[PDB]
C-alpha cells in the first residue's frame, strides 16, 4: 500500500508539474524512470526542477495563506546533500542570513533530505527558526507562553535562558541515529529585531516592545509527489496584524492591550468605549510604522488582501481552481473592510502542500 | 409525502417541546390528536404554549445569532386570528410600538397565520418593518442600496419617496386572494431614530448620520413542528457593529469611512496608516455612545460575546448540543478579541428555526 500511495501521488504530481513547466512530452519517460526507481529502491529522487516547482505549488495550494500572489518567486535552496549536524546548523544560519537580506526579506525555503521509511533524516524541534522563549514560575509568566513547552525541553538539554521577555531560543534539532537533539545559540548578528514605536505617541516606547524581523516556519512537512520533506523551513515577511493583533495582543500571548490603552491615554474600564479595539488599531499602526522605519519588509492587511484578490484573478485566468480557508484568510482586525470577508472559498486540500506534523517533544 | 414530512416534524417537535416544558406524559395523547387532525385536515394547529415555546426554540437554534442567551425571554404575540389587511397593518404597528417600548427594547415576535397548501395567508414584502429606501439615478446613489429593488417595487405601486438618504419605506404586504400588495406609510411617532454623534469629536455631527432604533426582521419563515409561518416578524436590539461596521461602513451600503476619516482629522491616503480601521473604531464608538445617550437599547460586541459565552455554558449544563456558524458569530471588528474567534462551532441545522424564503418581488 505504501509504494502504491507513492506511485499514485508521483504520477499526479509529475503530470501536473511538467504540464505547468511546458514539459508534457517528457512525462511518460520520466514516469517510467520513476516507477522502476520505486520498484528497486522503494522511493524516488526529485530533479532540481521538480523540487523547486513542487515547493512553489505547495505554497500556492496553502489554503490559509493570504500571501500567495507571490508563489512563483519563492527562492528554493536544495540541501538534500546534508549529512552532518554542523551542515544542518550552517544551512539554517545561511537561510536566516539570505532570507533576511538586510531587511528586504526574500521568501525562501531550504529543503533537507526527506523521510525514508517514514524515518526522518533531520528532525527540527523549533516552531520557527527565530522565536522567543517562554517561562512560567510562581504563577508568574515571562516571555512568549506559546514557547513554554519547547523552552522547557531546551532547558532539559543544558540550555539556560536569561528570562527576559525576549530570549531567543537556540536552534534545536535531532539527526537520524542520535537519541537527543543538539542545540546551537543563534548568532545575534544574524537576527534583525524591530523596536516598536508609534508614529505620533512618544510614550509608546515606554512599553519596550519589540519583535523579530523574519518569521521562518520550521516545523511543517512539505509534501511533493508522495515524498515527505518533514524538514523544510520557509519564510515570507509578516503581515502586521500577526504581530499587532495576535502575538502582542492575545491574552494567552504577550497580552499587551491594557498597557497599550494606558500609554495611548484611554480608559480601559468599559466595553462600550471600545478601548480594546482602539488599542488594537494603535498597536497595529505602531508595528507597521516600526518595521517601515527600520527598513524591514512587512505588509498591512489591506494591501495583503488586495494582493490576494490579484491571486484569485490570476488563478481564474490560468484556469486553476482556487482553494482557501475563509476563517484564516480574513484578517483579525477590520475583516469586513476586505473583499475576502464578503466571498466564500473552497477549503479542499490539494497537493503539493505544507502540513502539520507531530511535535517530537511534549 | 407532504403529510408524512409534516407528521414526522410534528412528532419530533412535540416530544422535544413537551419534554422541555415538563409535560412528557401528555405527548402520547397530543400526538394522537395531531395525527387524526392531519388525517382529516391535512394540517394541525399549535396550542398557544407550543407556538410560544416553538418560537423560542427557533431563536435558540439560530446558528448565526450571537444574542441567543436571552432566547427564553422572547415575547410572543399570537396573531393567527387576523383575516384582513387592516388587522395586519394594525398588528405590525402594534409590534413596533410594544417592541420599541420607549427605547427599552423588548425582544418580540408577532406570528401571523401559517401557510396552508404552501399557500401564504399574509405575505410581507419588507425585509425589516423599519428600513430606509434606496435609489439610483444618473449613476448617483441616494439612501440604502440594499433597499433599491424593494424601493423600486413600492414606487411601482404608487408610493413615492422624498429621496433623502433616510426615507422610511412604507409597510408593504399582500393578502391571500389579492393580486397586489398594499402599502401603508409608517406613522413617524412610532419610529425611534438615533442621530449619530461622537463622545469627544464635535465635528462628527457634520456627517448628519442617523439610524433607526429597532431592527425588526420581517421576511424570514419561522418553522415549528412542520408548520410554516412565513409571516412572523421578530426583533431584538442591535449589536453596535451591525450599524457602525456594516450598514454605515460597507462600500455597497452607506460607504461612510472616508467621510469619517475626514471629520476625525486623519488622512485617508495610505493603507499602512490603518485609516479605515481607525475610522471604523471611531464610528462604532459613536454609534454606541449615541444609542446610550438617547436611551435606546444596544449592545457592544465584547459584551455580546460574553453573553454568548454564557449561552454556551448554559447549553452544556442543560445537556443540549450547541450549534453555531463561526463565520457569522465573529464580530466584524476586533474578532480575535472575542472568545468566539478562538473556538469552533457545529453548524448543523436544528428545528424549530428561522429560514430564508424567496422574495416576492425581483
Ligand atoms: C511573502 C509573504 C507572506 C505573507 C505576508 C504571508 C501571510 C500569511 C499569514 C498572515 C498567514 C496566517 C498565519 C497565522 O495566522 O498564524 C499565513 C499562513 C500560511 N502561509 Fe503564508 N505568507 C507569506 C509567505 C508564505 C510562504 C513563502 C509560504 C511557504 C512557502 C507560506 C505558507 C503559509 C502556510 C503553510 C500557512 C498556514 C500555516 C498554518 O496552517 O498554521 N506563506 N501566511
Ligand atoms: C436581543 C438582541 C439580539 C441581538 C443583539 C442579536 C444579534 C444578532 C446579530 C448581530 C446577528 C447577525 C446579523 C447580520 O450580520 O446581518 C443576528 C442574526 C440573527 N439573529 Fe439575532 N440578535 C438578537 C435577537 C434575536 C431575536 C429576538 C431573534 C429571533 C427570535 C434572532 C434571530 C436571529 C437570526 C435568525 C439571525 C440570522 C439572520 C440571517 O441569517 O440572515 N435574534 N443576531
Ligand atoms: C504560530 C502561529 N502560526 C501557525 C499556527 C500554528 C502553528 C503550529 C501549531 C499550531 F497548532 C498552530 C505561525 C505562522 C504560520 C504560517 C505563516 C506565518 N506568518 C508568516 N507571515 C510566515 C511565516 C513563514 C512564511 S510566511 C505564521
Ligand atoms: C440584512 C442583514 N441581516 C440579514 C442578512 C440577509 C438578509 C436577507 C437576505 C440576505 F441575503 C441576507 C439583517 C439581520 C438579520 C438578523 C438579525 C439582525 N440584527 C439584529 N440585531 C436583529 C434583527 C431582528 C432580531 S435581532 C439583522
Ligand atoms: C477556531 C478558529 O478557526 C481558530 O481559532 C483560528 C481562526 N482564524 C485564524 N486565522 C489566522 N490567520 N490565524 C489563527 O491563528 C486563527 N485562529
Ligand atoms: C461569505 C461570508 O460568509 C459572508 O459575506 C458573511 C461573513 N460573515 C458575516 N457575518 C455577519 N454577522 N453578517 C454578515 O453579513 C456576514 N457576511
Ligand atoms: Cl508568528
Ligand atoms: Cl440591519
Amino acid at each position: 500500500e505504501e509504494k502504491e500511495i507513492l506511485w499514485n501521488e508521483a504520477k499526479a504530481f509529475i503530470a501536473a508539474c511538467y504540464q505547468e513547466l511546458g514539459k508534457a512530452a517528457e512525462v511518460k519517460d520520466r514516469l517510467a524512470d520513476i516507477k522502476s526507481e520505486i520498484d528497486l529502491t522503494g522511493s524516488y529522487v526529485h530533479t532540481k526542477e521538480e523540487l523547486e516547482h513542487g515547493a512553489k505549488m505547495a505554497w500556492r495550494n496553502s489554503n490559509r495563506c493570504i500571501g500567495r500572489l507571490f508563489w512563483n518567486s519563492l527562492n528554493v535552496i536544495d540541501r538534500r546533500d546534508v549529512r552532518t549536524k554542523e551542515e544542518v546548523r550552517d544551512a539554517l544560519f545561511h537561510h536566516i542570513e539570505t532570507a533576511t537580506n538586510n531587511g528586504k526579506i526574500r521568501p525562501t525555503i531550504t529543503i533537507f533530505p526527506p523521510e525514508e521509511k517514514g524515518e526522518k533524516q533531520v528532525e527540527i524541534w523549533n516552531h520557527q527558526l527565530i522565536r522567543y522563549a517562554g517561562y512560567e514560575s510562581d504563577g508568574e509568566r515571562i516571555g512568549d507562553p506559546a514557547s513554554c513547552s519547547l523552552t522547557a525541553a531546551c532547558e532539559e538539554l543544558g540550555w539556560r535562558g536569561e528570562r527576559t521577555d525576549f530570549d531567543l531560543l537556540p536552534l534545536i534539532f535531532r539527526m537520524k541515529g542520535d537519541e537527543q537533539p543538539v542545540w546551537y545559540e543563534l548568532p545575534r548578528s544574524l537576527v534583525i529585531e524591530v523596536p516598536i514605536t508609534h508614529p505620533d505617541i512618544e510614550a509608546f516606547s515606554d512599553l519596550e516592545l519589540k519583535w523579530y524581523g523574519v518569521p521562518i516556519i520550521s516545523d511543517m512537512k512539505l509534501e511533493v509527489g508522495g515524498i515527505h520533506y518533514n524538514a523544510a523551513p520557509f519564510n515570507g515577511w509578516y503581515m502586521g496584524t500577526e504581530i499587532g493583533a495576535r502575538n502582542l495582543a492575545d491574552e494567552k500571548r504577550y497580552d499587551k492591550l491594557k498597557k497599550v490603552a494606558s500609554v495611548i491615554g484611554i480608559a480601559a474600564d468599559y466595553n462600550t468605549d471600545l478601548w480594546k479595539d482602539q488599542a488594537l488599531v494603535e498597536l497595529n499602526k505602531a508595528v507597521l510604522h516600526s518595521y517601515k522605519k527600520q527598513g524591514v519588509s512587512i505588509v498591512d492587511h489591506h494591501t495583503a488582501a488586495s494582493q490576494f484578490k490579484r491571486f484569485e484573478e490570476q488563478a481564474e485566468e490560468a484556469g486553476r481552481k482556487l482553494t482557501g480557508d475563509w476563517t484564516w484568510l480574513i484578517p483579525p482586525i477590520s475583516p469586513a473592510a476586505t473583499h475576502i470577508f464578503h466571498r466564500s472559498y473552497d477549503n479542499s486540500i490539494v497537493k503539493p502542500n505544507y502540513f502539520y506534523q507531530d511535535k517530537p517533544y511534549e
